[PDB]
C-alpha cells in the first residue's frame, strides 16, 4: 500500500510514534519518506552483504526480521520479514520502536542522517492536524 502523507502521519500518531525515544513524528515521516517513499511493498536487496531491507521503514533482514536467505542472520524464532510487507503497518511500527532503543537511536538509518539530521523536518507533518 502506497500511503498518503497526512493519512500516514495520523496513522503513526495513533501507533504511539510521536516523541518515542526522543523522536518526533516529523522525523518518522522524514525517515519513511526517504526510505520507501511511504510504500509498504518496498524491498531493497543488498548484493554486497546479501541482505534485504523490508517495508515502509526498510527494515534489514540480518538484524530484525528473518527471510531465511540472509547469510549470518537472526534465527527463525523471530518475526518474519513478510510481516513488514503488509498494508497494515502495526508490526513494522513495533519493530521500528525496537530498532531505535539501541543507543544510536534514529541514526540507525543512514538515510535519516543524510536527509533528516539537523534540519527542519516540519514540511512532513505540515497541515496533517496531529
Amino acid at each position: 500500500k502506497v500511503f498518503e502523507r497526512c493519512e500516514l502521519a495520523r496513522t503513526l500518531k495513533r501507533l504511539g510514534m510521536d516523541g518515542y525515544r526522543g523522536i518526533s513524528l516529523a522525523n518518522w515521516m522524514c525517515l519513511a519518506k526517504w526510505e520507501s517513499g511511504y510504500n509498504t511493498r518496498a524491498t531493497n536487496y543488498n548484493a554486497g552483504d546479501r541482505s534485504t531491507d523490508y517495508g515502509i521503514f526498510q527494515i534489514n533482514s540480518r538484524y530484525w526480521c528473518n527471510d531465511g536467505k540472509t547469510p549470518g542472520a537472526v534465527n527463525a524464532a523471530h518475526l518474519s520479514c513478510s510481516a513488514l510487507l503488509q498494508d497494515n503497518i502495526a508490526d513494522a511500527v513495533a519493530c521500528a520502536k525496537r530498532v531505535v532503543r539501541d543507543p544510536q537511536g534514529i541514526r540507525a538509518w543512514v538515510a535519516w542522517r543524510n536527509r533528516c539530521q539537523n534540519r527542519d523536518v516540519r514540511q512532513y507533518v505540515q497541515g496533517c492536524g496531529v
